[PDB]
């Protein structure tokens, strides 16, 4: 068995190997990369996502989200308070202000210490989930707006044509902006490209040990667990590495820098934080190996998780028994 300790693997494809996206994912899996839940892909030195980032300031962040925490430093939830619209140029200036900027630090490990110690005492503002793309249309390799769609994968594997579309999303972050512990919708893959700015630190639990993380979360968030049998689908709960180590949960960590891709694998729980002003682009995707994970994915039916149009068909075809109850949650 390849990669039996489930370590995060890092890949350095040549320009030739960067042509065929599906083939390279399958290669990474042949080496055991999925066992970690997360992999890093450093693009060939010849590749670029676009020529410059000099003209992005007029993108609108229609609904910036202030991430307000409750709990203790290592075990907390966050809620998202909607703020007034602002442009990317306005948000970058805000991120760089004395109130929100990254503090002085020695290295990534010192910054990580400061994040876990102090996150809860501040409320950073995240421009998340903004439909669009920063890939130049002429970038032909690993262009997250030109991937094969999940609907076409389901049709190729299972023969059933379904409605729905699959487009990328932009994330504009600042110091302390936080992504809570989750897997993807329908336990899909995700791919995330850090276009510019400061790093993003990731934590991940191997897919084979995901249920250990779920059992800890039910113990640590006991009211949320009674409210919903899949409450991590709400994407609000944080648990620190120190707490995970104290409770024997297997995980790994890695820092992504500008110019790098990360891939999350089906049922790979992940969480993390931004180091400073940055912009990332991400999208879900599928491969043939996903189909069995899609069929087994948990679902929130309490009404909190509220998701895309396109998830309807995935539930309806892969999980017909759950469909009725899940759709009640969506309506
Ligand atoms: O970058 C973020 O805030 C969150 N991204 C992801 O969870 C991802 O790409 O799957
Ligand atoms: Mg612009
Ligand atoms: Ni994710
Ligand atoms: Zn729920």
């Amino acid at each position: 068995a390849q990669n039996p300790n489930c370590n995060i693997m890092i890949f350095h494809p040549t320009k030739e190997e960067f042509n065929d996206f599906d083939k390279y994912i399958a290669y990474m899996e042949s080496q055991g990369a999925h066992r970690a839940g997360l992999a890093k892909i450093i693009p060939p030195k010849e590749w670029k996502a676009r020529e410059t980032y000099d003209n992005i300031s007029e993108i609108l962040i229609a609904t910036p989200l202030q991430q307000v925490a409750s709990g203790r430093a290592g075990v907390f939830t966050q809620y998202h308070k909607k703020k007034k619209a602002m442009t990317v140029g306005e948000y970058r200036h805000l991120a760089n202000s004395k109130k929100y900027q990254t503090p002085p630090h020695q290295n990534f490990e010192d910054l990580e210490r400061k994040y876990w110690k102090n996150r809860i005492y501040n409320s950073p503002i995240y421009g998340a989930d903004i439909s669009g793309s920063l890939f130049d249309e002429n970038t032909k390799q690993w262009n997250l707006g030109h991937l094969g769609t999940i609907q076409d994968l389901l049709e190729k594997e299972c023969g059933v044509v379904i409605e729905g579309v699959n487009t990328p999303y932009l994330y504009f972050g600042m110091w302390k902006t936080t992504f809570a512990w989750h897997t993807e919708d329908m336990d899909l893959y995700s791919i995330n490209y850090l276009h510019l700015g400061e790093p993003k630190t990731w934590y991940v639990v191997p897919p084979e040990h995901g249920q250990r993380l779920e059992r800890l979360a039910r113990e640590l968030f006991p009211g949320s667990s009674r409210g919903c049998g899949a409450f991590l689908r709400h994407k609000v709960a944080l648990i620190s590495p120190t707490v995970l180590k104290e409770n024997g949960i297997p995980f790994n960590r890695i820092t992504q820098e500008a110019g790098e891709f990360m891939v999350t694998f089906p049922y790979g729980y992940h969480a993390g934080f931004n180091h400073g002003f940055n912009c990332a682009e991400a999208i879900n995707f599928a491969t043939p190996r996903w189909i069995d994970y899609g069929k087994m994915a948990s679902q929130c039916s309490c009404g909190e998780a509220r998701v895309t149009f396109s998830m309807d068909a995935f539930v309806r075809i892969l999980q017909p028994e759950r469909y009725d109850l899940w759709k009640r949650g969506q309506d």
